[PDB]
C-alpha cells in the first residue's frame, strides 16, 4: 500500500505515457523487438494488475501484437489515436495516459514510481513467496537498464548501476530472509532501509541534475532548489 | 603520496601484469571498434603506470608501445608475445611496466581495480589548485577504464553483472569530478573520513573495497549455492590497516 498523494497521481499518469512512448518503438525496430515487448508486457501488466487486480494477460497481448504490427510510416499523433482505439476495444481504456505530454519529468516520474513500487513490494512481501519478489526485482534491474537527448543517455549508460546495486542489495537482503535471516527494517542509508529505493532514486536525481552543471560547463540558476529527503518523504507521505 | 605495503606491492605487478595482458590483445583485434577500444584502454592503463612510475605519463613512448602492441604477430603466442614486449619495453626505456609475475587471476582484475581507486584518491587529495583542468581530465579517464573492463578471463556471468553494477564505482568518481568543480569555482575541498564541499578521503578505497563485497556477496544468489561459513568479508576497518591508508 502506498499513499495516494498528487504527486504519487502524477507518478501514476506519467507511467502510463512512458508505457505508450515504449510500445511505439516496437515499429521502429530482431533482439530489440523481443526486448522491448517484454518490458511493455510487464509494464502494462502491472498497470493492469493494479487497475483491475488482474494483469489481463490476453488483453495486454492483444495490446503488443497490435503495436508491433502497427504501420512503420505512421506518426506518433497517428499511433496515439490508434492506441486509443485499440485499448477501447479491449477495455483497457484506464491503461491510457490522461495526458501525452512527455518530458524528463515522464521519465524521471516513471522511474520515482518504480522505486516506490519495489519498496512497497518488499515491504509488504510474504515470506512465502520470496521466489516470485526476487523475481520481480530481476525484470525491475531490466527496466532501470533499459530506461537509455544523446548526452542524457550517455551519462546514464555510465552510473545508472548506482540504482541496480541497490536493488541487489535487496535481492541479497531477500535472499538471507529465505534462508534463517528475517530482515531487519530501518530507515537510515541482515537489515535494510526502509523506502530504500526512494530514497536511492532521489539522491541519483540530484546527482544527475548536479553533474549537468559541469556538462553544460554553465552555473546554476538563481532559484535553483535541492530536493531533500525529508521534503520528499512528504510530498509522498511517505511511512518512518 | 600511496604508502608501500605488502598489498600496494602485489597491487602494483598485478596492474602490470594486467596491463600486459591487455595489449597482448590488440594484435588479435577483430575489427576497428575493438581495436580503438582496447588501445585507448591500454594507453589509459600504461599512462597511469608510468605516472606511479615515473611521476609522468610518458604519452609519447607509450603510444609507441601501443603502436607496436597493434602491429605485432598475431600468430606468435602469449610467451612469444612476453618476449618482444619485452624488448620494446626496453627499447622505450619502459622496462619498470615489466611484470614480476603472470599468474592472471580474478585477483589480477581486482588488485587493478583497486589501485586505480588508491591512485584516484592520491591524485585528488595531492592537486595542484592551478591544474584542476588536469585532475578532471585524469578523472574521465578513471571513469572509461572503469566502464570498459575486459577481463580476458572467461566468465559471461561476470561480464553481465559488471555490465549491470558498474555505474556504482563511476558514480562515485562523478561526486568527486563535482568536488574539484567545486573547487575550481571558489569553494575548496573539506576532507573527512565518514562516508559545502565535503569529500571523503580515501573514497575510492572505500567505494572498490565496498563494490568488491558486494559482487562477492551476490555470487551466491547467482550459483544459488550455500556460502561455506568461512566465508571471509573484508572490513574498511581491516583494509585500511592492509594499506596503511592516512585518516
Ligand atoms: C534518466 C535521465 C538522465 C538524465 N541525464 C541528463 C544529463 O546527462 N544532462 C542533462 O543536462 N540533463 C539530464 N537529464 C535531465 C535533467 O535531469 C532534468 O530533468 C531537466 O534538465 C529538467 O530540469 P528541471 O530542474 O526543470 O526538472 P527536474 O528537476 O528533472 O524535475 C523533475 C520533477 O521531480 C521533482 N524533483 C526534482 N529533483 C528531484 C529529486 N532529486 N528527487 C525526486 N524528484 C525530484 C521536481 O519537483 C519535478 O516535479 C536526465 C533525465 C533523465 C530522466
Ligand atoms: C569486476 C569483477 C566482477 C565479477 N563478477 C562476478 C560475478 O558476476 N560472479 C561471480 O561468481 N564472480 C564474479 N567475480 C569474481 C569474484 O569476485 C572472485 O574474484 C572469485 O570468485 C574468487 O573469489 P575469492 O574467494 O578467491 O576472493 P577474491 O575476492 O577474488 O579475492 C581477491 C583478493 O582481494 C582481497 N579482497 C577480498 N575482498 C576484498 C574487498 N572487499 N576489498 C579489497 N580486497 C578484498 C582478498 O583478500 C584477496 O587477496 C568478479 C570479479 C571482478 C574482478
Amino acid at each position: 500500500g502506498i499513499p495516494l498523494t498528487p504527486l504519487f497521481s502524477r507518478y501514476k499518469d506519467s507511467y502510463l505515457l512512458y508505457s505508450f512512448r515504449l510500445i511505439d518503438l516496437l515499429r521502429a525496430s530482431t533482439h530489440l523487438t523481443k526486448l522491448l515487448s517484454s518490458q511493455a508486457t510487464y509494464l502494462y501488466h502491472f498497470a493492469c494488475l493494479m487497475k483491475y487486480k488482474d494483469i489481463q494477460k490476453y488483453e495486454v497481448q492483444q495490446l503488443i501484437e497490435w503495436a508491433i504490427n502497427a504501420s512503420p510510416d505512421m506518426d506518433l499523433q497517428q499511433f496515439r489515436i490508434e492506441f486509443m482505439d485499440k485499448t477501447t476495444e479491449l477495455n483497457l481504456r484506464s491503461c491510457q495516459p490522461k495526458s501525452f505530454t512527455y518530458t524528463f519529468t515522464t521519465i524521471w516520474d516513471t522511474m520515482h514510481f518504480l522505486s516506490l513500487i519495489i519498496d512497497d513490494m518488499v515491504y509488504t512481501r510474504d515470506k512465502s513467496s520470496l521466489d516470485f519478489v526476487m523475481q520481480q526485482l530481476k525484470t525491475m534491474k531490466v527496466l532501470f537498464y533499459n530506461v537509455f537527448c544523446a548526452m542524457c543517455r550517455d551519462h546514464y549508460m555510465n552510473v545508472k548501476g548506482f540504482i541496480i546495486y541497490h536493488i541487489e542489495l535487496i535481492e541479497i537482503a531477500l535472499d538471507k530472509e529465505k534462508y534463517g535471516t528475517d530482515i531487519t527494517f530501518v530507515d537510515s542509508y541482515n537489515m535494510l532501509m526502509k523506502n530504500l529505493m526512494a530514497y536511492v532514486s532521489m539522491t541519483f536525481h540530484n546527482h544527475i541534475n548536479d553533474y549537468k552543471w559541469i556538462q553544460r560547463n554553465k552555473k546554476p540558476p538563481a532559484h535553483y532548489e535541492r530536493m531533500t529527503w525529508g521534503e520528499y518523504k512528504k510530498l509522498l507521505n511517505l511511512q518512518l
